[PDB]
């Protein structure tokens, strides 16, 4: 059985555990040995929990970030079901009685040893919020269904969780020797190197002699650096660039100069290389595993005389505001002489005097150390900026965590993206963002569940499998049921991934109908119809996926021929009738990194109390360019509305009424209004959106509208304006807002302000979507590489300017947007 569990991680992480053991490796062993000790005793904890603290590990609350309403409510081992009236302000437990009360009057004679479930989901309402804070109740509103609950008693929810049981002496130069090569090449062959700092150089770089394009190269020379031992950081890491010259680059490969346990290294090192696009200090410090392929270099480390980075005990015994909030020499000297008063009276400013401090003299980081044992803890904001590789120093690194770690479970949901690229900063295996990561995980269902698909999704990566695939394992034995659940996940990823591949194929030698009906008899097929069945979504893991109903599956015209799959559930009603669409043959990265930036606008935006009425969807990458994306119901593209067609509910005199006829026939009488004022405001966030971000190549095949008059994008592929994108307004669009008529600048301007006001609310978080994008630069994103890439940013929300400034400016951009609507 211990057997059985390995062998079903293998499966899962797309890795296999012998492959662990065969690098005969303790770094990796000890990694393997803490994390798992460290995940198991998270899982002991979890079986004694509270049934209530269950519920908030497996079944976390959505919530958003009087007036009167209809509930169905029923229980369990029953059919019968009741209708209570009741108010958006009452509390779960008020419902609670209510049905009780019901219950013991049909049935003839306790709320608290309940949660109410929402019908066929994986989603619970408790605690004390008012029904209308649930983003169930409240989704059920807008829409005017009536929320669909069921009575679940403390003994139904413990069985669950029940079921789920699993030194300074050495003042010398440093040097090393660069020895012999082995790669080929056109024309002669020379190295470089430097000790790197994170971006900073810790000294001027230095260089090999010119050896002729050759061999298999043997150099056997002491490479000597501008910087005393003694001195090294503890997190020194030393960078070769491989090219060769008459400028034509080959290949790079980095080490840290201390290995895992503090020691400094000797003495012979070979250096598996990957190859080239010069000297590239953000590249990981780990070898290519493609060693027969690939180019090795030997270097030898010269044995100093063990020696060890000195433990902390050592360490501590050893006209400016105006400036502070990019600085001149000096301007660096005032904050540094004042760094005490920095400390005292400005905490906030820790990261602009990490950047001041010299951390190629040893006796200046014993001081900003320091200061940094008994800093304050910090801003969230503040913390998220210093996890950037400008602070690869692990002191300050672990403060990082520190400060972050009141993170809510919501707030770490948003960011929990760009802290799994930040684990490509990192040097070690086992680090204090990987414990971290893993402990949220193992407190919370849900991060735990996009962690692992986050980790699972980049496998196919080289530079990354090893890492990732480690940290997969020790979730894994933290949580055996959640491992049994994800296979069942993986599983289904399988199917399709060879349903798709046959649909490609089919789809070049016969005609649509015919291919969509043989996709229907594969999926028929025993081992399909079981395996596509009766799971979680791996895009929201409250969203149930029961029977596949074969007959509405089907597959879109696009090149990569993506899948579009529905599900339905006697269980959820119309709630169960969800869909997931399968893509494979494209990354997803960039649009799903897109998707939640506009998700966290439309959660600042709701904070400020402008909902815009956005369509935040799921996007998830699963493997290698596959994932999947979430289906919008009852919409279709803007192209398609405006075709135009006989015989349809819509057919005007002219093109441009034909979107708004389309609002008309879905919204009779009185509710046309409705769907114009959500038209127009979904409208300006995605304006806004588009513009901040960047984004390009919107036309009417990648635009949206839902049956409420909800607009929305689709199909990301470009931003940052990687083809100064205009600002955008869309004649047809335009003529929606002003309800059909030629002018109508009451409609117009009311749009215009709500333009205005999103707008100027993403200034104010400004620097919170700066700090995510440089934590993304980690990604590899080609569209996310250097730094003229978050200048956009810097441009697109004017962030330098007053908001007198940044507004007129804005507000002569969306006047030269008109002059372009006709
Ligand atoms: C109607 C078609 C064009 N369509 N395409 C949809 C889609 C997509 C997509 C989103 C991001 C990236 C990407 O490559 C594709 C779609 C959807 N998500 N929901 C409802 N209908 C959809």
């Amino acid at each position: 059985v211990k057997k059985l569990i390995n062998s079903q991680i293998s499966l899962l992480i797309g890795k296999g555990l012998h492959e662990f053991d065969s690098l005969r490796d303790p770094e990796v062993n000890d990694f393997r040995t803490k994390m798992r000790q460290f995940c198991e005793e998270a899982a002991a904890h979890r079986q004694q929990l509270g049934w209530v603290e269950w519920l908030q590990y497996s079944f976390p609350l959505q919530l958003e970030p009087n007036r009167a309403l209809l509930v169905n409510v029923k229980f369990e081992g029953s059919e019968e079901s009741f209708t209570f009236q009741v108010s958006t302000k009452d509390m779960p437990l008020a419902l609670m009685a209510c049905a009780l009360r019901k219950k013991a009057t049909v049935f003839r004679q306790q709320p608290e040893e309940y949660a109410l479930q929402v019908n066929g989901r994986h989603e619970y309402l408790y605690g004390n919020y008012p029904l209308c804070h649930f983003q169930y109740i409240c989704s059920c509103l807008h829409s005017g269904l009536t929320p669909h609950l069921t009575m679940v008693h403390s003994s139904s929810i413990l069985a669950m969780r029940d079921e789920q049981s699993n030194l300074w002496s050495l003042e010398q130069p440093f040097s090393i020797e660069l020895i012999e090569g082995r790669k080929v090449n056109a024309m002669k062959l020379v190295v470089q190197a430097g000790l790197f700092h994170g971006n900073e150089m810790l000294c001027k770089t230095v260089s090999s002699s010119e050896v002729n394009v050759c061999s298999e190269p043997v150099w056997k020379q002491r490479l000597e650096f501008d910087i005393s031992v003694c001195d090294l950081p503890r997190m020194a890491r030393l960078c070769f660039a491989l090219y060769a010259v008459v400028d034509c680059p080959i290949a790079w490969a980095n080490l840290m100069l201390f290995d895992y346990k503090d020691q400094l290294k000797t003495g012979e090192r070979c250096l598996y290389m990957w190859p080239s696009v010069l000297l590239n200090p953000a590249g990981t410090v780990r070898g290519n595993p493609n060693t027969e392929s690939a180019a090795a270099l030997v270097i030898y480390l010269p044995e100093v005389a063990p020696v060890y980075f000195p433990a902390l005990e050592k360490i501590l015994e050893l006209l400016r505001e105006i400036l502070e909030r990019e600085l001149y020499e000096h301007e660096k000297d005032l904050v540094w002489k004042m760094r005490h008063e920095v400390q005292e009276h400005f905490p906030e400013a820790l990261a602009r005097l990490l950047l001041v401090t010299k951390w190629n003299k040893h006796e200046d980081v014993a001081q900003m150390l320091y200061l940094l044992c008994s800093w304050p803890e910090l801003p969230v904001l503040s913390a998220l900026e210093l996890l950037d590789f400008s602070f690869p120093d692990c002191y300050v690194g672990s403060f990082a965590i520190k400060s972050l770690r009141k993170l809510t479970d919501d707030e770490l949901f948003q960011y929990l993206l760009q802290l799994v690229q930040v684990l490509k900063y990192e040097s070690y295996l086992d680090c204090e963002l990987t414990k971290f990561l893993l402990g949220r995980a193992l407190a919370n269902r849900k991060i735990g569940h996009f962690l692992f698909w986050h980790l699972r999704s980049e496998m196919h990566v080289p530079s990354v499998a090893l890492r990732f695939g480690l940290i997969m394992e020790a979730y894994c034995r933290g949580s055996t049921h959640h491992m049994k659940v994800l296979m069942k996940q993986g599983e289904a990823l399988s199917k399709l991934k060879a349903l798709n591949d046959f649909v490609k194929v089919s789809s070049q030698k016969t005609t649509k109908p015919q291919t969509k009906e043989m996709m229907h008899m594969c999926m028929r097929q025993e081992t399909y119809m079981e395996a596509l069945s009766h799971l979680q979504s791996p895009l929201d893991p409250s969203t149930l996926l029961e029977e596949v109903c074969v007959e509405q599956c089907t597959f879109m015209d696009s090149k990569m021929k993506p899948l579009w799959i529905m599900y339905s559930s006697e269980e959820a009603g119309s709630a169960g009738n969800v869909g997931i669409i399968f893509k494979n043959g494209d990354d997803l990265r960039q649009d799903m990194l897109t998707l939640q930036m506009i998700q966290l606008m439309d959660v600042l935006w709701k904070q400020e109390g402008l909902d815009l009425r956005m369509t935040p969807y799921g996007c998830l990458p699963t493997g290698d360019r596959t994932g999947l994306i979430e289906v919008v119901l009852h919409s279709d593209t803007i192209a398609n509305i405006q075709l135009n067609k006989s015989n349809m509910a819509a057919t005007a005199a002219f093109n441009k009424d034909a979107l708004l006829n389309w609002l008309k026939s879905k919204n009779p009488g009185e509710a046309l209004d409705r769907a114009i004022e959500e038209f127009t405001l979904s409208c300006a966030g995605y304006c806004v959106a588009t513009y901040v971000l960047g984004i390009g190549d919107r036309h009417s095949d990648n635009i949206m509208i839902r049956e409420s008059g909800q607009l929305f994008h689709i199909d990301f592929g470009h931003f940052l304006g990687n083809f100064r994108v205009p600002f955008i307004l869309t004649y047809d669009f335009v003529h929606v807002i002003q309800q059909g008529k030629t002018n109508n600048s009451e409609k117009f301007e009311r749009f215009r302000g709500y333009c205005e006001r999103a707008y100027t609310i993403l200034r104010r978080h400004g620097l919170l979507f700066l700090h995510l994008f440089a934590l993304m630069r980690a990604a590899g994103l080609p569209e996310l590489s250097c730094s003229k890439d978050i200048q956009y940013l810097k441009d697109s929300l004017a962030l330098g300017k007053t908001e007198e400034e940044a507004l007129k400016h804005f507000r002569v951009k969306f006047n030269e947007a008109l002059r372009e609507s006709w």
